[PDB]
RNA sequence: AAAAAAAAAAAAUUUUUUUUUUU
């Protein structure tokens, strides 16, 4: 049976958990507190026009807008400038959130879900219906209900008038959206990304589902209330506490399955792992073997240890809720049966989220191409930070590599016009290379280019990969002690 | 020009420019570069048409048949020809390919200063001439004993019968001597020269399109011009020559900021386009990026350029770095095909002027290529960075009080076992300010329902946000240590 | 009212007070463990003599020796000049803990053995010693006691209007007790323990026990049970009626406001009605004492007041503290002497109501009282604090350059010595900092001067501004090892 | 033979020794920090008046007041019992500093200044003092001198055997001084400085320099050379021949081996040659040494102790320029003979000084005391600063004594009204021992003192002798972290 | 963290989780 799983114990993160028996099949994590940094909703203003345009909506940094995801509300396709004029406002959702220096990205295609259908108000080419005789019928109904709209799966069978019924909704929450947009504040926006009920259910529960369980009575009776207010009070007859001594997902054993969506590893039945890796505009995973068993069917073992792969890069997929471009490395396949079986295998595995995902055959090489659907930024970046030592690099730079190359920076600060002193303020053990090993060359570059005071201090606020190196220009110059020259920056920085 | 740096000692900088363009690089430090194509012994630890070697590599090296000499059988399965625990002396072939150890061959061959010994026959192409009719009238008098076959060298010409007569017996012994040191030495261990890495440089690069050779040490240049004089070729010696300027050689022709873009992840592009390249477990990944949108920028020209650019400075990158194995490469999208297809051979002969083989893909529906590079030694990334201490190379580190709610779920389960009678959990300062004061509350909430368990935590001065530990207390084997003094305990008990 | 407040809601220190009214009168706090040199009383035997020394050294059951002197030996160990005259190798002798915890060493001991009761003193071992406390019909009541024939007694204050047949009971238990130690000195074997720290009434009621205390508050219920049982078991279990618990939310301490009062014995600086201060350092040998006027506004008047307040605070903390050893005092000075001495009688009056004896003299030509107080325990500076393990207890750091200027030449003197091939010195952060960049030029002259000598300086995370190493490497004792790697060298091999 | 030697090889201390054969002598050490509280004569303002001190303080241009007592005051400033009879604020004096910076407090004053030279001191402002020396032609000479009346002078101990028409020299150049001292003070401003603590070369000499020393050993030539314009100008031109240059390889002071006996002067303990020890600490107003004996003949070995104790104390005192109270420990000496043996060695060891020293005799306690005069501030107020540690106690409180105080402050303070939390920020010890092994206890108060909240914090930058308490008032609360308390707080206060 | 054994709990009674055990 299929059971869905509340732990709530702990109001600073509320985790969600769907089950197949007792296997985790997704998951969702939302805390309070920090920022939240996902999948906003907001109104805003064109601020500059070039492939994209500029927006503010009050962001410390402005959103990106592509020609893509420009709505005909807009117009007045090869120059921006023909299509969008300075000061106009509309209402806009982010993809992307603020990530460093780069803007926000963001499209104007919002769309509004109900119980059996989504509704988008913005375009009138888009609809059809979630993946036979009964997608057939069903589009029958769709097509007889500027807007279009999508039909969910949980719209299977659903009469023509049944869906009239929920579309009633959807066209309400439209006219929500044109009052928030010309009633409501500069910066408001329709019922908001921080509920913690409609989008839990609304984004994943399915028929199929046996029962949910919640720890906390306070939470369960607001559940039972929004089951009811999407439509299904019916279905609030499934929802049941929690009680047990052993807390609910260590009573189900999910709880180390759910830390694994946070692990760069997960080993897999027999004995092979994978391990994912994030890079700047991809994701990729490399799978690797087991034990050789002293000269066992090498093909067998790699064949069944990519299916098992296979099952569980699927699952993380939906676990992480990653998107954009993924590259898997699986082990290397002599056969095409054994590629194409486990090409199959995993598009069957990761369909049954609603999520598009769209996959290659495999490369000469054994890497195989694949993207999922952008619906919300993953676990990743957004219940972690960019490593602040090896500034997100993974990787920190030789001692004796960067002892060297400090050694000959300093060398060519000296070098320039108008110089009176050069500064290096590096970690204690890049200040001990420098100051003993290479001393030699510190005297060297402080008589070969004469004139120039030459300072390497050792700092307590620095580790290995940082450093600065400072140049004093003519007059700059200060009696601060050498042993000063962080106190000072600590304050001047 | 080729130019070599060896001002300090403490690492051989060799850089080839074309202008002013650095377009090739070499650096490696004394002390950790190893020189040969190692030859080291090892044991046989697996078998089936192939061998697996433990030589002391991380993972088994490979020693197929097809490198196994029939001198070293005692033909269908090696099992019949070789055995467990049997000692072999191998040579690496190439080099730690991906995952897997060294392949490894039993064609070991040893370089005399007439010959290479192969314990197969001809004599040098580059000797010519009255050179090679004369090269032969003194290897035609050579002793070599039956069945061994040889090379006869370049550096051959001009040097004199009468001592080499005897200086070939050097090599005949020391192809014996390989036992004294085998039996001697530890198995992972060296064996001698062959293998200069100063001179063996200009193996590396030194061909006639390069016009001088320009060295800051003369040191460097008395070695230099020694070898290859002694190499046979001191007419070329006049290709190499002095540098004396106070400013450094690699400043002096304003290459130096060139170098460290071998190192950088990030390297920008003169259309104000940028690669970046990060590496995986097993693949490198580059993505390139586009200026910043301004001024009425024309998209196409924009995307195409930028794309071309990054391909000659991608296969720059790809010679700087001696990158190898697997890559993947996102161009910005270009909607005409004969833009993607332009891009690709613009790629491909950029890198036909390497010597390593490169091979790649066509660009995909998603816009990325695949391409290979051959792996002739480790790349920059592995010669002068290590994987990240604190985070150990995810780049990120989980949320401060994220971490904490998953360390305070650990300590439940583990206050949740038999036989135990206390938790400690060790983390950084901020973790337990967290957990003991926000969830202070969760804290008596474990101590009061997993009943009979001690919780501790400590915050730990020697810790960082991704490090933690926790722990398990015995029943009847309990401490009086106090919370403090725990992990004084466990820097020193493990 | 005088009230005697326990404070035992927290094992980890058990706080007993005296208190007048709401005024804090005499304090003690211990920790938990009886960790046992109170007063002990031992069997014991002599291991080694020292005639020079005028002593002997008795194993007593400590893992240290324990200091038996020429000066503590009663006639009946005799077989008074020297030891070897009056005792000898693997004799057994009673003995009692007089000095507690020397530095390193052992207990002092003595063989006269003394047993103190709640109105008088059992002196057994000593005929000659005997009378009644200064601080007292009291003399025909002794007059009137059986005393054991060659035993001496002491009645104590506490004798203050007791009768003849009460003094009886309180001397019945402590000769019992003393018949009690000899039956168990000649039953039991040599090194074993007869008397002990642990006894919660002996320590609490002998140390404070006066008839005019009306009340004795304990917020603990375990304690008030055993002090009802022991006020019981001294005989006066009708002055259990004055036994009672404290209930109140606000803690007993805080009720009666003496809280506050406590802290100042623990800080070096104390605060006086006036607005002046009162200033306590303890040296090597003594206690210093400066009093402080209040902030400038009859200059006189205030410094013959703030000193007579200062004396009733000074005998106050004397108690509170438990002070111990030689006291100095500068007083304010006064101009005539009448004042001087007015405010000397103010200090006696003060210290006459402890009954730990105190002695002065009188205000000397420079300022400075000198005066004593009985070692009973370590006062709270050698009990709950620790030597500064920065400054050595000195109050005062080196400046850093003062320190580097110092270390700079300590360096050059040992790259002076011959047989010389290197100089370490690992050093603070801020100190290598000055040393090799504001001194470099010194470092080099030293380098070229003093030639052939490595100098190495090692910044070290590990070493704070006070510390420093300076090292000297011999002829082919040269190590490659890096300078960042000296400290972590030495930091595991020793 | 005696011996000067000056070591300026290094600029950042000039370092001045005087030797005795190999046995150092005296010592000064000053560092070229040119800061001007040491000595000078000055013109100031009278600026504030107390009667009851019986007190005024001087605007003499530092930001630092001037101390300037009745005791101290010439009659030539008067229009012997208050202030307000004798001046008013703005009245203009001639002073001298006679105590250099008291904590905060101001600098003390005289208008007593006295001129002193090579061979005598004039006391141009005061006609009652002056004599010769109590440590020593010359009554004739005296008698001959056509001292200016109102004036008074005093002989130096330099003055022995000089002439009376040597001293007739002397005695010009400290009268052309008072006229130059009285013609700046009736040109000038108000407040201003007269004259200069031009100390390195030439009163170097001039207060150390004795006809008996042999030799003054220089090894930086342009100090050299001052040296010899200076003594010239001084009177004794032909004591220039004495003036040489040392050159070895071996620093001037290793080369006389007084290197390892300077740096006793620093020490808190120091060696003696029984094998004995003396230990120095310096309290808030008395600096108490003690005597310790080696592991002989217990009396005669006391005794013996005592006296080499007495020779390194007298020379200590000189070295190290200790000012104030002094008490001493001596090992307890059977006869009393031998006490005022000990007493009197001191003495005749001190009476060397030209500084005032007073001895008494061995007290009832064996506690000797004496007092030297403060000329300068000591290598302790110099060279040293207080400790930032344990503030200069010398003791660190116990991790658990501490922690168990701050535990019912906090307590006390939870107690309080109008409260809505308690913050201690602690160090990370204390924080340990606090939220674990007394857990219970810090329940006990949120349970007792309901309604406040209890947050103890680890911080990094706490060592084990500071805390802080801290109360929130109604509405004062955040929601800020625990781990960010010490972050708002270092920015806030 | 590897073989066998016994206990506790969860989904369908056998793979799963924990703990412990090996002259
Ligand atoms: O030999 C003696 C005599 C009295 N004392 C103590 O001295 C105290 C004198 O002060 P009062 O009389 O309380 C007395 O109460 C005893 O505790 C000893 O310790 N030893
Ligand atoms: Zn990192
Ligand atoms: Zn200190």
């Amino acid at each position: 049976m299929k059971r869905m799983l509340i732990n709530a114990t702990q109001q600073e993160e509320l985790r969600v958990a769907l089950v197949d028996g007792q296997r985790l099949y997704d998951l969702d994590i939302e805390s309070p507190g920090h920022e939240q940094k996902k999948a906003n909703i907001y109104k805003g203003k064109i601020t500059r026009i070039e492939e994209a345009a500029f927006v503010d909506y009050g962001a410390e940094r402005h959103g990106f807008l592509p020609l893509k995801e420009i709505a005909r509300e807009y117009f007045p396709r090869p120059n921006i400038k023909d299509v969008l004029r300075e000061g106009q406002e509309v209402i806009v959702q982010i993809d992307k959130e603020e990530r460093g220096n780069k803007g926000a990205a963001l499209t104007t295609f919002i769309s509004l879900a109900g119980s059996y259908l989504v509704l988008m108000p913005n375009n009138p080419r888009a609809g059809g219906i979630s993946r036979g005789d009964d997608r057939t019928e069903l589009k029958e109904a769709l097509a007889s209900l500027g807007m279009g709209l999508i039909v969910r799966t949980a719209g299977v069978g659903k009469s023509a008038e049944a869906l009239q019924w929920d579309l009633s909704f959807r066209l309400k929450h439209w006219e929500a959206i044109k009052k928030a947009a010309e009633s409501r504040p500069a910066p408001f926006l329709i019922h908001q990304e921080s509920n913690v009920i409609v989008r839990a259910f609304r984004d994943y529960l399915r028929q199929d589902i046996g029962e949910i369980l919640i720890d906390n009575p306070k939470v369960l009776e607001l559940a039972r209330q929004h089951i009811a207010a999407l439509g299904r009070p019916d279905f609030s007859s499934k929802i049941k506490l929690y009680t047990g001594e052993i807390p609910l997902f260590s009573h189900y054993q999910i709880e180390s399955q759910i830390e694994s969506a946070f692990q760069r590893e997960v080993r897999l039945p027999s004995g092979g792992s994978i391990v994912i890796d994030s890079t700047e505009a991809l994701t990729a995973i490399r799978i690797n073997s087991a034990r050789a068993t002293r000269g066992g069917d090498i093909e067998e073992t790699a064949f069944n240890t990519n299916l098992e792969a296979a099952d569980e890069i699927a699952r993380q997929l939906r676990l992480r809720d990653l998107g954009g471009l993924i590259v898997i490395r699986f082990i290397d396949m002599t056969p095409v049966r054994h590629q194409r079986a486990v090409e199959n295998r995993l598009r069957e595995a990761v369909r049954q989220d609603r999520a598009r995902i769209q996959i290659s055959h495999i490369s000469r090489f054994g890497l195989l191409e694949m993207s999922r659907q952008r619906l919300s930024p993953s676990l990743g970046e957004s219940s972690h930070h960019v490593c602040p030592r090896c500034s997100g690099t993974g990787t920190v730079r030789d001692n004796e590599s960067l002892s060297l190359s400090i050694l000959r920076l300093i060398e060519e600060e000296a070098l320039k016009e108008n110089t009176q002193e050069v500064h290096a303020i590096v970690p204690v053990p890049i200040a001990s290379y420098l100051l003993n090993e290479k001393r030699s060359a510190v005297n060297a570059i402080e008589t070969r280019q004469d004139g120039v005071r030459c300072v390497i201090v050792p700092n307590d606020q620095m580790e290995t990969p940082h450093y600065h190196v400072l140049r004093v220009r003519k007059g700059e110059e200060t009696p601060t002690l050498s042993y000063m020259l962080p106190k000072l920056h600590e304050e001047a920085m």
